[PDB]
């Protein structure tokens, strides 16, 4: 198996905020994405406001210091690093997308759920109904549930 966090208690911090949304909408979306994987694992996630966090959430564009430049509106929407120190675990969102709480533009909550799965050590899935499938689709946020493949996936890593 790939790398996994060696603790079940895991912290994160939001480095900066997209102008597209209200700041409280960003905190919510992100807290909720974490909630998703917390609900199917022995993992506990604690947001820190200042200091060292295992997971840094970043909004940035084009070339942003990691070797994996983004690409303007469309195309790559976000990427994340598997578990590890430093940039390990970190999740970056392409500021050139228009981030929303709804079905217009790119939904942030949905993208976060996918990216946090990479931050936890997950690959892509070959199942289209899995959040870990390589492409973005909007699904009704109210009724959103992880797929059985996703759960098998995260549970083979932690538990
Ligand atoms: N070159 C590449 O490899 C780019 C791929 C690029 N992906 C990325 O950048 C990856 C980020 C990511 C991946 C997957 C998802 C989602 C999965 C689900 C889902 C939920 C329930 C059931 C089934 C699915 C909801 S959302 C969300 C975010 C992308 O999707 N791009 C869009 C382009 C959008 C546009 O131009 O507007 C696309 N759809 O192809
Ligand atoms: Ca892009
Ligand atoms: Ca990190
Ligand atoms: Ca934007
Ligand atoms: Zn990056
Ligand atoms: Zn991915």
């Amino acid at each position: 198996m790939g790398p996994v966090w060696r603790k079940h208690y895991i912290t994160y911090r939001i480095n900066n905020y997209t102008p597209d949304m209200n700041r409280e909408d960003v905190d919510y979306a992100i807290r909720k994405a974490f909630q998703v994987w917390s609900n199917v694992t022995p993992l506990k996630f604690s947001k820190i406001n200042t200091g060292m966090a295992d997971i840094l959430v970043v909004f940035a564009r084009g070339a942003h210091g990691d070797d994996h430049a983004f690409d303007g509106k469309g195309g790559i929407l976000a990427h994340a690093f598997g578990p590890g120190s430093g940039i390990g675990g970190d999740a970056h969102f392409d500021e050139d997308e228009f981030w929303t709480t709804h079905s217009g533009g790119t939904n942030l909550f949905l993208t976060a759920v996918h990216e946090i799965g990479h931050s936890l050590g997950l690959g892509h899935s070959s199942d289209p109904k899995a959040v870990m499938f390589p492409t973005y689709k909007y699904v009704d946020i109210n009724t959103f549930r992880l797929s059985a493949d996703d759960i098998r996936g995260i549970q083979s890593l932690y538990g």
